[PDB]
């Protein structure tokens, strides 16, 4: 089923885009939890990490490499936290795989 | 020594004990000694990478493999209601061991924000 992130990929609703390529999109989160809080998502609709296939390995790693490169470009020189949520207990809010990157403040422990 | 001399390199080489869940030629999954959830484990590469901010472009498949292994281990451990994956970078991220590691936390409701 389509999600709001599909609409963002298709440019049907606005988002503040940080980076795009042929296979992923990075954009600022609409409900930021840190001074910098953005998402990196694949253009392929994988609904949740639990259903990712083995052949998706390089794509998932691509999200992390894009995320760390975007974090550097956004000035997160003191560090950041990357998060993927799965399901109800994980607090997943949109059923399209999305890598959160949060920084610009001290991130605390436990991570939720 | 392959893997480095952080605690995680020692664990990779069986020089310090750990409760191992899964092991292959690229990574190792093992339980966290200070769990923050009823199930809390780590997935680490066997290749030493100090932190995600210095990972190389050719590390993409390895980093993705950590997540695939993480989700497969989570299923094997019965985390059917979900879980959260975390990577900490640098001081603001809360990094304390400079060997890349992916946390998997589940068995309770995780809250927002994630720290
Ligand atoms: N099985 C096992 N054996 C060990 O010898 C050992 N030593 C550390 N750890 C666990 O590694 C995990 C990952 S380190 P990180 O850089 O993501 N910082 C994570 C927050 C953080 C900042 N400072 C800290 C101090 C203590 C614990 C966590 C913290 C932590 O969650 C340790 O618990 C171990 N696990
Ligand atoms: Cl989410």
């Amino acid at each position: 089923g389509d999600t709001i992130f599909g609409k963002i990929i298709r440019k049907e609703i606005p988002a503040k885009i940080i980076f795009e390529d042929d296979r992923c999109l990075a954009f600022h989160d609409i409900s930021p939890q840190a001074p910098t809080h953005f998402l990196v998502i694949p253009k392929k609709h994988i609904s949740q990490i639990s259903v990712a296939e083995d052949d998706d390995e390089s794509l998932l790693g691509h999200l992390m490499i894009v995320g760390k490169k975007c974090a550097a470009d956004l000035g997160l020189n003191k560090g950041y936290r990357m998060v993927v949520n799965e399901g109800s207990d994980g607090g997943q809010s949109v059923y399209h795989v999305n890598l959160h990157v949060l920084g610009g403040r001290q991130m605390h422990w436990p991570p939720g």
